[PDB]
């Protein structure tokens, strides 16, 4: 009873450690990655590529499109923007039958490309010899150039290149020429003219090659020099459009640094060009009759016009932050390790980046040509900035992670990735992105197949101050019925199992199953405490009223193989009773417990010297209810403390320990305690698999918390924990309160004889077979030795002894009454008839004498008895108890202690019963004194006694 209001005390931090199994070809990306050595693997992906490029415009030189025709009424004439839509499609397909049709294209991706597709068209040839048998590494490479044969609308395909962008552009240039033919405009250098042949439909098909596009674009580009000749009539003219090209297109860090501070001074004085004010006041002077915006809309309604130019910004940030590339190229070993400049770099890039997407903001068929135009000319600088090169996931011994909106992308040696959560067939992964990635999951497509995973949604709102008078005066979950302890939960969408698999393919995720023994289609037993933790984050009795929350930090840890195993394993911090506030003044709250129960037990577990723990239970009076033993097994400091939890729920107890105050045995002990300690910090009993009723006392989501945070600023309790002196508790008699209390040593013959006249006597019991001797201990110490102080000693039964032995080890075993005799008898003392001799005794001269005569007491007060081996170690009292018989443990039935060990166990435990009396009697929140003095507890030993 008393220990069920000890639950949400406090909270509680774990950190949970699984292994990771590597999924698909994850593990073949990280090992391939690790090439390091330079190797020509760029050199041979730059031929692949050139063959992609050679065959691709080989496929496409003498074609012809059929639907052409058609897609250029459409967009020509006079919904229109579907039917362009759906014939762009049919467009799409076109090239990509021809790109199939063309010889060789079933031996893209396949090995079988090596042979003569690329041995006969040397250095180049040593660099493709180098990678006959390792035709795996251009896996990843494969599953990105795939996308170039899609007819699907994506901005990464030849058919999208061609018919998406570029033929739009060719047929609004087809528009512009009517002001071109009009007015007169015959090219310079376009001599005998028939130059109209560039604007009729056709011509296209003879641009779908990287060389018919280079031939279009020249001859264009002379039509526009004679367009802005034209403008000197003072209207105005728009000027052709330049077609995009083929789809053709990181050694040190030497070379890196001269192209970005390249790049960024063309830019920025193409920035300072007439290029940007052309497109301003052309922008302005079309009144935004024909412009369209961001799924798009036009703006005719108006405004907004110049308040889009002032971004105009964008230009003046690209400009500071070149400027702050002074930290490149004035003020600096590699480039990579410097702290500013790989930022200086990013927030350059960055700059541009945000300009560029700025741009693409604006854009439907009837669009304007000069606004358009302008617009073009300016983006065709910017399109050169896909720089996006790295400086790496698994280069490192470990990787960070984030489960958050939140993560940082410079210290620069620990950068976070993402990490995502996945589960799938009752079975749990983790996903983690390469950086060039981050996004995949921010919107994925919508899951169409059976086959999906269920991705877990990190929702956290920290720190509420995130955004009308001041202080005196919701697409979130937030529930309904400062937030900061109800604003986290974990929510699940469903992902296409074949998403995944693609971002794998692309060497863009690093997938592992997260695995325990428990997380096995073998598993079997109970479940460890840490899968339990773990499961309860996703299990949704948790998510619906949080007591384990997910810290969104992770790290992963890679021991790459070197025909050994690669080792990966997942560290996770948690939370365990999250958002309770942390109670005050534990001990008194458990000191205020005990003091409402009457029933309350004790556990004494104690140091024993054949045993390492012994534990003893006994109930409110001293009644032995279990005493049970290490060795006693029907890892091993765990079980104890498995036990020892058992029994404070089985007993309704308290537990009791050595204090170890003013003193190997002991550092066993101090284990036990910290295992002890931190197993009862939160003591979780249901460990079943089906995990049905975690709500109730001691399961998964309602622990108990019995103990105080282990922090080393401990005093004598820590919740239901008590320490108590070690005085006298394994050499006492607990049937008679009586312990050897004599200082005793045989220093000379005038100490000894007035020693031995301190005793009443000294006499024989003929018909017991012992010696008696009589005394009182206030005639031989100063010391409050109890409240019975009298005692007769007999030289009651065998004793186990270490002995003088010149072949150095013996032990023995004594009758301690026939040689009291033999030495009696060698000094002729009459005691056969038993009269007091002690008389006859201190009259006795010799040293010899008293030092035998001390050895045969010594022997008898030798109450502990032990074995070196440990066949046997028992505890036997030269003292009558109640029952006029002499305390011996080896006789027990379970009623008193079994050996030695069991004893300490126990008066430890009733050092408790008196603990007990302390918290009881005290009031409600006074401090509890807990200091048993030496005095009080040889009284309550000789009062409270069997």
């Amino acid at each position: 009873m008393y220990y069920e209001s000890l639950t949400k005390q406090y909270p509680v931090s774990k950190t949970i450690r699984n292994e990771l199994i590597p999924i698909g070809k994850t593990l073949d990306n990280i090992r391939q990655n690790n090439i390091l050595r330079k190797q020509n693997y760029e050199h041979v992906k730059g031929i692949l590529d050139e063959y992609h490029k050679q065959l691709i415009n080989e496929a496409l030189d003498n074609c012809t499109l059929p639907s052409l025709k058609i897609a250029a009424e459409i967009y020509l004439k006079n919904s229109d923007r579907e039917d362009f839509n759906k014939t762009q499609d049919l467009l799409r397909k076109e090239v990509v039958e021809k790109l199939k049709a063309h010889e060789n294209f079933t031996k893209i991706g396949k090995k079988d490309i090596l042979d003569l597709l690329e041995k006969l068209p040397e250095d180049d040839y040593n660099a493709l010899e180098s990678f006959r048998n390792f035709y795996t590494y251009f896996t990843s490479y494969n599953k990105v150039r795939e996308n170039l044969y899609s007819d699907k609308e994506k901005s990464s395909t030849v058919a999208y290149r061609l018919i998406n962008e570029n033929f739009p552009k060719f047929l609004d240039n087809v528009k512009s020429y009517r002001f071109v033919k009009t007015a007169g405009i015959l090219a310079d250098g376009l001599g005998e003219e028939e130059q109209d042949s560039l604007f009729i439909v056709e011509t296209f098909n003879k641009t779908l090659t990287q060389d018919g596009i280079d031939t279009y674009n020249s001859q264009v580009g002379k039509i526009n020099s004679s367009i802005n000749l034209y403008n000197q009539k003072n209207r105005k003219i728009p000027k052709m459009k330049m077609l995009y090209k083929q789809i053709l297109s990181f050694q040190s860090d030497e070379v890196l640094i001269d192209n970005v501070e390249s790049y960024g001074s063309v830019l920025i004085e193409s920035l300072k060009s007439s290029k940007v004010s052309a497109f301003f006041d052309a922008l302005r002077e079309s009144k935004g009759k024909n412009v369209y915006v961001k799924k798009s809309y036009s703006l005719e309604h108006l405004n907004l016009i110049e308040n889009y130019i002032h971004q105009i910004s964008d230009d003046i940030e690209n400009i500071i932050i070149n400027n702050e590339t002074f930290l490149r190229i004035v003020i600096n070993r590699k480039l990579a390790k410097n702290r500013k400049a790989v930022k200086a770099i990013k927030d350059f890039l960055d700059s541009i980046k945000v300009l560029e997407r700025e741009l693409k903001l604006i854009n439907e068929l009837e669009k304007d040509l000069i606004v358009y135009s302008a617009h073009e000319e300016l983006l065709v600088e910017l399109k050169q900035v896909d720089s996006l090169y790295n400086m790496k996931p698994f280069s490192t011994e470990k990787v960070k992670l984030n489960f958050n909106r939140s993560t940082l992308l410079n210290r620069n040696k620990e950068t976070d990735n993402l990490g995502v959560l996945l589960l799938k067939d009752g079975k749990y992964y983790l996903g983690i992105m390469n950086t060039s990635a981050n996004k995949a999951f921010v919107n994925p497509p919508v899951a169409k197949t059976e086959k999906v995973f269920k991705k877990v949604d990190y929702k956290l709102l920290p720190v509420p101050n995130q955004m009308n008078p001041s202080s005196e005066i919701w697409s979130k979950f937030g529930f309904k019925f400062e937030v900061e302890k109800q604003g986290y939960k974990l929510t699940y969408t469903d992902i296409d199992e074949t998403y995944i698999n693609d971002l794998i393919e692309r060497n863009e995720l690093y997938l592992f199953q997260i695995y325990n023994k428990d997380f096995s289609m073998y598993s079997k037993g109970k479940l460890n405490l840490h899968t339990l933790y773990f499961m309860m984050l996703f299990d949704q009795r948790n998510i619906d009223d949080v007591v384990y929350k997910l810290n969104g930090e992770a790290e992963v840890f890679y021991r790459p193989a070197s025909y050994s195993k690669d080792k990966f394993t997942l560290h996770i911090p948690i939370t365990m009773n999250f958002g309770v506030d942390e109670v005050k003044r534990f001990n008194d709250a458990v000191n205020s417990a005990i003091r409402i129960d009457e029933n309350v037990n004790v556990i004494g577990i104690d140091r024993g010297e054949r045993n390492l723990l012994y534990v003893v239970v006994i109930d409110s009076k001293g009644n032995i209810l279990e005493q049970i033993s290490l060795n006693s097994i029907i890892g091993y400091l765990s079980q104890v403390v498995n036990v020892v939890a058992k029994l404070v729920l089985k007993y309704n107890a308290i537990i009791c320990l050595e204090d170890l105050n003013f003193g190997v045995e002991k550092q066993v002990y101090q284990k036990f305690e910290k295992m002890l300690i931190d197993k009862l910090n939160y003591l979780v009993i249901d460990k079943s698999r089906e995990q049905t009723s975690p709500k109730e006392l001691g399961g998964a989501l309602n622990a108990l918390q019995l103990t105080s945070k282990f922090k080393s600023e401990l005093g004598k309790q820590s919740g239901v924990i008590y320490y108590v002196p070690a005085y006298l508790t394994s050499k006492i008699d607990p049937t008679t309160g009586f312990a050897n209390l004599f200082y005793m040593k045989c220093e000379n013959v005038e100490k000894s004889k007035r020693f031995f006249d301190g005793f009443d006597f000294i006499r024989f019991n003929a018909l017991e077979n012992v010696f008696e001797f009589g005394f009182d201990y206030r005639s031989f110490t100063q010391r409050a030795c109890g409240i019975n102080s009298k005692w007769t000693v007999c030289t009651n039964g065998e004793r186990i002894i270490k002995y003088r032995n010149p072949d150095k080890n013996d032990e023995k075993v004594v009758v301690v009454t026939d040689e009291m005799k033999n030495l009696f008898e060698q000094y002729k003392i009459p005691y056969e008839d038993g009269r007091n001799v002690k008389d006859m005794i201190i009259s006795n001269e010799e040293a010899e004498f008293y030092r035998r005569l001390y050895r045969l007491l010594q022997q008898t007060l030798q109450m502990r008895n032990s074995t070196s081996d440990g066949t046997r170690d028992y505890i036997i009292s030269p003292v009558k108890n109640k029952r006029e018989a002499y305390f011996n443990s080896e006789l027990s039935d379970g009623s008193v202690p079994k050996d030695a060990d069991a004893n300490g166990a126990y008066n430890i435990a009733r050092k408790g019963l008196w603990v007990l009396e302390q918290i009881r009697q005290k009031s409600e929140g006074e401090k509890i004194n807990l200091a048993m003095t030496n005095a009080e507890w040889l009284e309550y030993a000789q009062t409270h006694l069997l």
